[PDB]
DNA sequence: ATTATGACGCT
DNA sequence: AGCGTCAT
């Protein structure tokens, strides 16, 4: 009863940029705006692999991981932008730099956790206390929430989507207790007002549109963000969780879309997140381990305690390239030339990072995949990263992998290499 | 021949 | 440390 934690202590937002790489290319090339378009890596094999898709193109069934030649069968007028190639490999610098633009804007409002190139969590708890102090119990106008959906509303006793959005928002605002500065629903609402402001700032200052979720923790904020894309934001209240989860496939919750989620389904004989509530915490721990079990017990009740980490910069800087089927590297000269290409991109990015961010990486991780191995990584070895020198890094990477060569000949490489990966890690301030 | 990352957990 | 999972 009165002691049962409800996980309503924080206001957390998740901001995800809509079809990010597409928007970066559409900003640069206005001929791509408001068109079905996609971003592709490479071109020779099946037209290149699609990694981002505009919402107009998604209406035709174009998806990520589709070959552009097949996408063109679904959408013959699909427009394509190609990722830049440098030193023989895909170079994502333009999108990393665009991401920095967005993350700096969001950092003006609150401390953010960079979760990916195009999404960040925001801890708005303190900003919400501030805005509530400034409001002085003044009600929140629907005008301040022009792109907000309230999940689960409207409910109870129009045939157009904006009309439904506004009915739901009206029902929500009508039920608000605006004189209770500690009401979680009011705090979420103020958080949504702030996120409207943040998203407006991102669009004004970059041209990019985004979606967002506002809830009491990261998992619900992420889930919420996905409910009304593109260019909209969604508030998921604590009270909305029983109905939301009652039909929510377990795999939709972040961390459960893989083997653990499949095992929850098969072991417990359930389909939906809400069905987890019928198990004790000890039962879930017995199947899925102490940490997963406690997390699932709380998560299916809408409660999650994982903090928004104050981290705007990536923890690692890496370069990787696959060498599929017959492009596999089978000679020493090959392996060395490509280690050097990867190392030269890494050196460029590391030098920029040291100048921008006052830090130096101290460990170089070298990962490879050999032909025939099913695992995405066949071997990981670390060595010291003591100088930002591409020839030195590529020589060191060769030194740490050179005994994987089964060939008795010194010039041949067997089994041939289908993937090279260099990653700089363990940053120290400088 | 799904590609290029990147975070985090396990032991 | 090296490997696995999950994300996309
Ligand atoms: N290189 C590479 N980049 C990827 C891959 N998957 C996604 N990305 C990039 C391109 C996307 O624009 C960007 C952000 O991914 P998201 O999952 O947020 O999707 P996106 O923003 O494209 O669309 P969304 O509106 O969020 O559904 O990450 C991939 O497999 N390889
Ligand atoms: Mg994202
Ligand atoms: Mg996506």
């Amino acid at each position: 009863g009165p002691h049962m934690a409800t996980g309503q202590d924080r206001v957390v937002a998740l901001v995800d940029m809509d079809c990010f790489f597409v928007q970066v290319e559409q900003r640069q090339n206005p001929h791509l705006r408001n068109k079905p378009c996609a971003v592709v890596q490479y071109k020779s094999w099946k037209g290149g692999g699609i990694i981002a898709v505009s919402y107009e193109a998604r209406a035709f069934g174009v998806t990520r991981s589709m070959w552009a030649d097949d996408a063109k069968k679904l959408c013959p007028d699909l427009l394509l932008a190609q990722v830049r190639e440098s030193r023989g490999k895909a170079n994502l610098t333009k999108y990393r730099e665009a991401s920095v633009e967005v993350m700096e804007i969001m950092s003006r409002f609150a401390v953010i956790e960079r979760a990916s190139i195009d999404e960040a969590y925001v801890d708005l708890t303190s900003a919400v206390q501030e805005r509530l102090q400034k409001l002085q119990g003044q009600p929140i106008s629907a005008d301040l929430l022009p792109s907000t959906y309230i999940e689960g509303l409207p409910q109870g006793p129009t045939v157009q989507k904006e009309g439904m959005r506004k009915q739901g928002l009206f029902q929500w605002l009508d039920s608000l207790q605006i004189d209770n500065l500690t009401s979680p629903d009011l705090q979420l609402t103020v958080g949504a007002v702030i996120v409207e402001e943040m998203r407006a700032a991102i669009e004004r200052e970059t041209g990019f549109q985004c979606s967002a979720g506002i809830s009491h923790n990261k998992v619900l904020a992420k889930l919420a963000c996905g409910l009304n894309k593109p260019n909209r934001q969604t508030l998921v209240s604590h009270g909305s969780v029983p109905q939301l989860f009652s039909q929510m496939p377990i795999r939709k919750i972040r961390s459960l879309g893989g083997k653990l989620g499949a095992s929850v389904i098969e072991i417990l004989g359930i389909e939906y997140m809400g069905e987890l509530t019928q198990f004790t915490e000890s039962q879930l721990q017995s199947h899925f381990g102490e940490k997963n079990g406690s997390w699932l017990y709380a998560m299916c009740r809408g409660i999650e305690h994982d903090p928004v980490k104050p981290r705007q910069l990536p923890k690692t800087i890496g370069c990787s390239k696959n060498f599929p089927g017959k492009t596999a590297l089978a000679t020493r000269e090959q392996v060395q030339w490509w280690l050097l290409q990867l190392a030269q991109e890494l050196e460029e990015r590391l030098t920029k990072d040291r100048n921008d961010n006052d830090r130096v990486a101290t460990q170089l991780v070298v990962s490879i995949r050999v032909q025939g191995d099913k695992r995405l990584s066949s071997l990981r070895r670390c060595c010291a990263l003591t100088r930002y020198d591409a020839h030195k890094m590529s020589h060191d990477a060769f030194t740490v992998i050179k005994n994987c060569n089964t060939s008795g000949i010194q010039t041949e490489w067997s089994p041939p290499l289908t993937m090279l990966f260099l990653c700089a890690t363990k940053f120290s301030a400088s």
